[PDB]
């Protein structure tokens, strides 16, 4: 419960996509400057652990502060399959830790989209998504972003798309043919 | 993104370099000679900083706070065209073993989703013999699959390189 400090730019007309392939500090690098501040979307586990991937990438960025934030967090309320903690970095608003789902799990299509829907925060205009659940969770990277157009047609945000992966940009390109 | 390694030379001043860079590439890093405090008051550091702006200098500045000194940082750069800074500390004055130590430096030049480089002569400002900063560079650079401009106010420096290509 409660509501992060709204942004202080303006949503967009449209629903806006941008892609970028690289390190996180690349993806940030673009973000920081084509948005003036933006929520970063975590692939997490619901321990908040961060011990690989992308989540791991995203701890060592935001460093000693966040690690300790999320640490308490679930050491107080348990284990969470989303939460949306501080980033402690100028023109991040936040981060949303989204736990998504594995391969083989039932009713999958339904459950990214669930995830993908509840990557938006209220009084967030600019989001840096990751693939979810096409990591460590083991999904088709195919699967997971078809899941995000489903989930965020129609809607006024931006939304920058990111991974280590050219094949999974590429994809998403041809998703806009 | 290149079939194999390119080189490109530039001998002016940073609006020189940038202006060139923007041509020949659209898009691509820059690489700064920096410090490991990212303390950007002289040199290529000051010229990137002063061409980048004060969210450039704040943001090295609050990492090194935060994260202790760095031998490398990739920062944003505030920039259209210019995709991040790569700040990369090489060896001074000296320091054992420059080379190994400038070849390890350039090797960190390599940032994963950036084809398109900028970069500097290290550990040539206020000091390291530049011949040997120029043949460690196409040690790390070797079998690299992206495009490099090397870049210096010394038309010593790129004639040196040119003779080397």
């Amino acid at each position: 419960l409660g509501s992060v400090k709204p942004a202080t730019c303006e949503k967009p007309k449209f629903l806006e996509y941008k892609t970028c392939v690289g390190d996180l500090a690349v993806v940030i690098a673009k973000a920081l400057d084509e948005f003036k501040e933006f929520c970063i979307v975590n692939a997490a586990n619901e321990h908040m652990s961060h011990g690989g991937g992308v989540a791991k990438a995203i701890a060592d960025f935001c460093g000693p502060d966040f690690v300790e934030y999320c640490a308490d967090y679930v050491k107080k309320h348990g284990p969470q399959q989303k939460l949306v903690t501080p980033s402690f970095v100028k023109g991040i608003q936040c981060v949303n830790n989204v736990v998504g789902p594995r391969h083989g799990d039932s009713n999958l299509r339904e459950k990214l989209v669930a995830a993908y829907k509840s990557v938006l925060v209220g009084g967030v205009v600019n989001y840096v998504v990751p693939v979810l659940s096409s990591g460590i969770f083991g999904v088709d990277f195919k699967i997971s972003i078809d899941a995000m157009r489903e989930a965020f047609k129609g809607c006024a945000i931006r939304v920058l798309l990111f991974s280590l992966s050219q094949e999974h940009i590429d994809y998403f390109d041809a998703t806009c043919k």
